[PDB]
């Protein structure tokens, strides 16, 4: 399958984020779109039954907050766990890629 155009709005919450596939083109699709039940899975992450729990305190597999923001990941990277690695030690990359506000995720 082909990646969609840039400018995709992630908007399940009051803190929506613009996702650009072009900034992630060197990663395999399945690094984010993990298979489910042995089948390709390009479904929206917060689809009912999937990552559909919006309580920030929830740490279950169904937590939408966790799949995006958890600082550590084992099986499937989170946005944050990968951006923490990518930013490394420098202040600017941390600001742009990992910050809660004034970052490229949450301007
Ligand atoms: C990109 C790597 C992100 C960084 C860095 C941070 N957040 Fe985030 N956040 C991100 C996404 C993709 C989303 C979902 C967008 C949508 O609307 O679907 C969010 C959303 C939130 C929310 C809203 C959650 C809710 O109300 O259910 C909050 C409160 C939030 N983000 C907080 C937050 C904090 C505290 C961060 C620093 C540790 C932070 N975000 C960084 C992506 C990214
Ligand atoms: C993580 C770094 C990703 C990589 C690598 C790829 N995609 Fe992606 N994609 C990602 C997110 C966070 C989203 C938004 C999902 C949401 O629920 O908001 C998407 C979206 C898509 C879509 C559209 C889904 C829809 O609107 O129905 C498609 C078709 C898609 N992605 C395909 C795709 C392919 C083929 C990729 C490899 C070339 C690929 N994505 C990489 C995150 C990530
Ligand atoms: C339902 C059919 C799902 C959709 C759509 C998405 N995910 Fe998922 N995810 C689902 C299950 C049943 C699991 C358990 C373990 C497994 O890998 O099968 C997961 C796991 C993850 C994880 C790791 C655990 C966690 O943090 O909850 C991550 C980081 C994750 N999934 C992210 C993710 C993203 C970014 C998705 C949209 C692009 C997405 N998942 C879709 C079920 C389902
Ligand atoms: C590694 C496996 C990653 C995962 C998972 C996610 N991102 Fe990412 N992202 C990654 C790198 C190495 C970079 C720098 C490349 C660049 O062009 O700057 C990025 C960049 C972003 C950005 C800034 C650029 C832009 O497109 O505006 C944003 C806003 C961003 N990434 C968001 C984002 C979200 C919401 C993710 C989870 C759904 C996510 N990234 C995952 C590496 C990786």
């Amino acid at each position: 399958a082909e990646a969609p155009a840039d400018g995709l709005k992630m908007e399940n919450t009051k803190m929506p984020v613009i996702f650009n596939h072009s900034s992630h083109s060197s990663y395999q699709c399945a690094d984010c779109h993990h298979p489910v039940d042995g089948k390709e899975n390009l479904a929206k992450c917060a689809t009912a039954g999937c990552h559909d729990v919006f309580d920030k305190k929830d740490k279950s597999v169904h937590s939408y907050y966790k799949i995006i923001h958890d600082r550590k990941a084992t099986t499937v990277a989170t946005c944050m766990s990968c951006h923490l690695e990518a930013a490394g030690s420098d202040k600017d990359l941390k600001k742009e890629l990992t910050g809660c506000k004034k970052s490229k995720c949450h301007p």
